[PDB]
């Protein structure tokens, strides 16, 4: 395994039927082989909390899980440079600022066994999706 | 419709996507019209076709009253409201004619089409826009 990122990010949580709470998430950003296949390169994210044992948030994407996931999300590069690009847009809502426009947040959506993350920018009149990924409790 | 007024009305290029084989670049009539249905309670009413260049053509049609435009304003986080929507589309649209960091795009959704335009950055196609139309 290695850490390719390990630091607190702003995320907006929305518990279920509960307003938006800015919140300090811990992200761990990890890459290596599949547990149970050697031949199947895998990345796993984890959304934790520092104050909460039972708030934990997984996700696995390996190399075949990506190539659904390039179609969907319409990524153009591949699988070694995706952990990269959300390392980028992680680093932007860690920076952004409650004045500047547009801002960069970290949403989480979490429900019964499925929790949604996303990263949107807001411009002068809408939210822009810059990625959508699906966690597991 | 009373006081009706077509915002918009030219040929747009657009990426008609295949499935089964390469998608194909195609131009696009695109028309934005607005007006007030006195039928329906004097509330506006936006209408947006999209239609293919040719004497042997389809048309779909997208409609949003302005009540309705919450629907949408939730689906695509839209900031702004019924009246400044169309402007906002318009400038897109306009990206996309000009050469490709925009680019509009043209999907099928079962018995729908799903119209999109998107900005081609460093590593993806960011959606700046998707709506559903009916043939």
């Amino acid at each position: 395994a290695t850490t390719l990122f390990w630091r607190p990010v702003p995320v907006h949580v929305k518990q279920q039927d509960r307003e938006d709470v800015l919140e300090e998430l811990t992200f761990r950003i990890l890459t290596g082989v599949a547990k149970q296949n050697h031949n199947l390169r895998i990345l796993r994210i984890h959304i934790s909390s520092d104050s909460d044992l039972f708030f934990l948030h997984t996700l696995e994407v390996s190399e075949e899980d990506f190539q659904s996931l390039k179609n969907d999300q319409e990524i153009l590069v591949d699988f070694a440079s995706f952990p990269g690009k959300i390392i980028s847009l992680l680093e932007k809502c860690i920076l952004a600022q409650p004045g500047d426009s547009p801002r960069f947040q970290a949403v989480l959506t979490i429900r019964g066994g499925e929790s949604v993350f996303k990263i949107v920018e807001i411009n002068d009149w809408k939210k822009l999706p810059h990625i959508t990924l699906a966690f597991r409790p």
